[PDB]
This record gives structure tokens, C-alpha cells and sequence, in this order.
């Protein structure tokens, strides 16, 4: 019975390997920057093109001042808060690590220590994604600031644009 | 009992599992940046407005 | 090359397309990321049960 | 149990990482903020509603 239990392929290891992440990233990164009309997938083309038509504003020039200075100014400020609550939450994820070790000091069976191994390995698991998650942020970061010059450069090149007739009036 | 050592859950693996700490980080990157008023999480709502009206010189 | 014109149309075209798919690409991966961690809660909450020391390695 | 410490102590330096990217991102956040501070006090000394002009004497 003890040989049977160490010995012998059971299964366990090929758990939820059925769902696959790749789709999610690009192929290869050769039309990922073409991708407004082909390369890369439909949905990922559709909320493309939303995001370009949602961030293409119009309204009166005193509207779309008003919007891109709130818009800076609340970027700047959401970035800062998403820092600190992200860091109250890494000092929290340090906490659990500290407890999982003064844990680790007080396993009696090697099942027990087997099984909290796997926690730990589990736990750095967790850190990696919250770590791939930090860097999403920071390009989205990166991005979004793109976008808020380029909104700029939209608006004072809407002002002075060649295609412009009106003129004021004498009297 | 050497047996009945090695093989068999001993209780391990859920320890802290429960306590949650996905709740800090942002949820989804849609609303982030609009969470001043809402959508996204309320915390990160306060905390921007906070920082906000504090810069103010 | 070409006609000047056709020159800044393409740039501005070429600069909004760059700044839209840094975006969504970003958007994309976080929820790639937030499935990864549901896979991850799965694993663990289903490794808290092995029964024979082969099966935990 | 060396090596589950082992593991340990790589899950504290992925940590660590974690909070240098997280410091690193609030240096930009500040440094955008003092760009702010430095746009809204050049409105502020050239606002249009500044109506007030030096007397004659």
C-alpha cells in the first residue's frame, strides 16, 4: 500500500489546463502596431476603434479646454492614488509571507510540509500576477498620457486649421 | 503510522486564504481613470479626490 | 514618400493608431491577468486535498 | 523545510519588486503633478478675469 501510494502516475498536474492565455497577448509583434484594421483579433480591433471614436470629443472650444485640463489633472491624481493603495496592499501581502513562515516553523508531518510548500509556491504565484498587473498599469499609464497630447495637439490644431472661412464682422 | 503520516490532508494550504487582498488593486482598466465620481472602486475615489483639492495652490 | 499632404495625414493617422493600441493592448492583458489569478485561486483551493505524497509533487 | 524557506524568501524578493515598480510609478504621478501645479499657476498670472490694472499717478 505505502508503494502504491508513492509510486504511480495519478493524474493530478494537468489541472485546469484546458483554458489557454495566449490569445490574450499578441502572436507576434509584427502587425500589433497595423492592427487598426488588420493583425491581431476582432475585439481587440473593435475596442480600438471605440477608444479612438470615444476619445475623438467635440463641442464648443471652451468645452474641450475645460475636459482636457480635468482630464490631466484627474490622471495625474488617480495615478498617485492607485500608487498608494497598491502599496498598502503590498505591505499587506508582506504580512501574509511573514505569517506563512512563522507557520512554516510548525509542521510535524511531511505531508504538512509538502502541502505548505505548494502554499508558498502558491504565494509567489500571486506576487508574479501582482506584479504583471503593476506593469499593465504603468503602460496604460504610459498610454493614456499619450492620448491626452494627443487630444491637445487635436484641439490646437483644430484652431488654427487652414480650412477655416469665418471672419468678424465691421460695423 | 509512518503510513498514516506521509499520506493524508493534514489541513495546511488554506492558511490566509480567505483574507483578500485582490480588493486592492484595481478591478478593471476601463472606468480607472473616471473613478473620480464613479466606476472602478469607491476607496480610489476618495483618495483622488482627496489629492485633488489638496494640490490646490 | 509622396505628396507632403499624404505625408501628414499618414503621420497623424500612424500617431493615433499607436496611442489606441498601446491602450487596448493594456486593457486586454489585465483581464488576461485576472483570469490568471482565478486559475491561480483554483489550483490552490484544489492542492488544499491531495491524499498521496506523489500527487502533491 | 530549507527549501519551502528558500521558496519563502524568493516570494519576499518578488515583493520587494513589486514595490520598486509601485515607487517608481509614483514618481511619474508626482512628477506629472508638479507639471500641473506649474500649468495652473501660469493661468493664474495670465487668467483673462485679471481685470485689475495699475493706477496713474
Amino acid at each position: 500500500r505505502m508503494y502504491e501510494a508513492v509510486t504511480g502516475g495519478r493524474g493530478l498536474g494537468d489541472l485546469m489546463r484546458n483554458a489557454q492565455l495566449r490569445e490574450y497577448l499578441p502572436d507576434d509583434l509584427r502587425t500589433v502596431y497595423d492592427s487598426a484594421n488588420g493583425g491581431g483579433y476582432s475585439g481587440i480591433s473593435g475596442s480600438i476603434n471605440d477608444i479612438l471614436r470615444d476619445e475623438r470629443l467635440n463641442g464648443s472650444v471652451a468645452d474641450m479646454r475645460r475636459s482636457i485640463e480635468e482630464r490631466s489633472r484627474t490622471a495625474a491624481a488617480t495615478d498617485k492614488a492607485v500608487g498608494l493603495r497598491a502599496y498598502e496592499g503590498a505591505q499587506q501581502r508582506l504580512a501574509q509571507i511573514e505569517g506563512l513562515m512563522d507557520e512554516i516553523s510548525r509542521t510535524q508531518d511531511q505531508k504538512a510540509i509538502e502541502e505548505l510548500q505548494a502554499r508558498i509556491a502558491g504565494e509567489q504565484a500571486a506576487i508574479q500576477n501582482e506584479t504583471t498587473k503593476l506593469q499593465m498599469i504603468a503602460q496604460l499609464r504610459q498610454a493614456e498620457q499619450a492620448l491626452i497630447s494627443e487630444q491637445r495637439r487635436e484641439r490646437n490644431m483644430r484652431i488654427l486649421s487652414s480650412g477655416n472661412q469665418g471672419m468678424p464682422t465691421i460695423q
